[PDB]
């Protein structure tokens, strides 16, 4: 499973989810095509677990880092 | 890193964290000695991501499952 819904409606998402598929899931709106690629791109480095950024009205937080691999993300809608 | 603190004070924790070390971290109070072992023990099966249970005044939620391995947990204090 690449994506699951938590009890509060927020999403746990695999770093490999393609950005195209992500956009379609979130109903939202390079040098990347997956969610993990996008995070590396934003930070310009491999982020710590618990770091986050805001993208297309959503907060993306790193929740699991396996070696250098951004394995799992938490997505929550702002507001 | 086996454990990190999120912005809201909740913990992201590796399934391998020993229960003894977990108790000491949470300030809390078999057929298991790690956090992942405890989850498998509770559910009596490999749980889905997003499943959770309450233990010693804390909520434990599965956030990343890698094959059969319970890789990452979210811990939040109740109340
Ligand atoms: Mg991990
Ligand atoms: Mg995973
Ligand atoms: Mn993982």
């Amino acid at each position: 499973a690449l994506m699951v819904t938590r009890e509060d409606g927020s999403f746990l998402i695999d770093g490999t989810l393609p950005i195209e598929e992500l956009r379609e899931v979130l109903g939202a709106e390079n040098n990347y095509h997956t969610l993990a690629g996008m995070c590396i791109s934003y930070f310009g480095r491999i982020p710590h677990v618990g770091e986050y950024f805001d993208w297309a009205g959503w907060r993306i937080e790193i929740v699991d880092l396996d070696g250098a691999r951004i394995d799992k993300l938490l997505l929550q809608r702002l507001n």
